[PDB]
């Protein structure tokens, strides 16, 4: 009866945040290990920055976000703004927070303030790696991408409404996708010129979280419908050159569907689950309800010629 009020990957997802009526734990997810606790109420928002003893978070009081320290069990900061505290990014340089339609961006150090002028989106927004990405405020099928440094690429990305976007590991390309959307897009960030398209087809469901695996080569995707897609952005893999006796010569094009649809397991209490690859091959779903973390690995079945996910691990996050 002490439900996870917020969970949250670090930059690098290899560790995760979480927050309950109690408390915020923090755990390594591979392998799955509790790193620490600490006691706190009204926690409402939780994010950590690498591996630091740095944390931000969010009660009561939804325009103040707290940057604390982890070891000194103390406040070393307070940053206020005129609306419900939304997005919340961290960076070594800074403090990435949205509200209502507006995305400001705070330096992570004294004096704590605003690095740069206020900046309109329409309500979706990442940012990694020094690269900040956002909806358009009047354009919502629209995304601007702009660089952090103390140009701008601008991106009609969709038609309908932006679900949610997502920068890969090194942030040159950036995957987006739209509200009940039959396709996925990947663009460069550098010229957002349009790299690849997947068309979901059959899943209908909405996305409830997109990931990237580690190398940029896959794109992981969990429905509602409690189903994980993989499509693939280039080949990952040492093939063969040959095939049929050494008559064909194997080539690798990327499928315009899913290399695989691996049905979830979960029970009717689901809220909804975040999921990260802590590798190649292997991803992790967390499930906020039942505060379990699964690990999984997409593995290629020559026998068959098909990708195959199989789940390797199903443990609880302890409190």
């Amino acid at each position: 009866s002490n439900p996870v009020t917020d969970y949250e990957f670090n930059q690098d997802q290899s560790c995760l945040i979480l927050s309950t009526l109690k408390s915020f734990e923090i755990y390594n997810v591979h392998p799955v290990a509790h790193i620490m606790s600490q006691e706190m109420r009204h926690l409402s928002k939780v994010r950590m920055l690498h591996r630091t003893n740095y944390v931000a978070f969010v009660t009561g009081v939804k325009e103040v976000v707290h940057i604390w320290d982890d070891v000194k069990k103390q406040d070393v900061s307070r940053i206020k703004v005129d609306a419900p505290v939304k997005d919340l990014f961290l960076s070594r340089e800074f403090i990435v927070v949205s509200y209502g339609d507006v995305i400001s961006v705070f330096k992570f150090g004294n004096p704590w303030k605003r690095i740069t002028d206020d900046i309109r989106f329409g309500g979706v927004c990442e940012f990694s790696n020094g690269l900040l990405v956002y909806s358009n405020e009047f354009n919502l099928g629209q995304i601007h991408i702009t660089k952090l440094q103390s140009k701008g690429v601008l991106i009609k990305a969709h038609t309908n409404p932006i679900k949610m976007v997502r920068l890969n590991r090194k942030s040159d390309m950036v995957a987006t996708c739209s509200q009940d959307g039959t396709i996925i897009r990947v663009f460069k960030t550098e010229d957002g010129v349009l790299v690849r398209e997947f068309r979901r087809g059959l899943d209908r469901a909405d996305v409830v979280d997109m990931k990237w695996s580690t190398d940029g080569s896959k794109l992981a995707v969990v429905s509602d419908k409690w189903t994980l897609h993989v499509f693939e952005i280039f080949n990952d893999q040492d093939n063969k050159r040959h095939a049929l006796k050494g008559w064909i010569n194997m080539k690798y094009f990327q499928s315009e569907w899913s290399l695989c649809n691996f049905k979830l397991s979960v029970d009717k209490h689901v809220r909804g689950c975040k999921i990260a690859w802590i590798s190649e091959s292997s991803l992790v779903v967390v499930w906020p309800h039942t505060r379990m973390i699964e690990t999984f690995k997409v593995v290629f079945d020559d026998e068959m010629e098909r990708w195959l996910i199989q789940m390797d691990q199903r443990e609880q996050l302890m409190i």
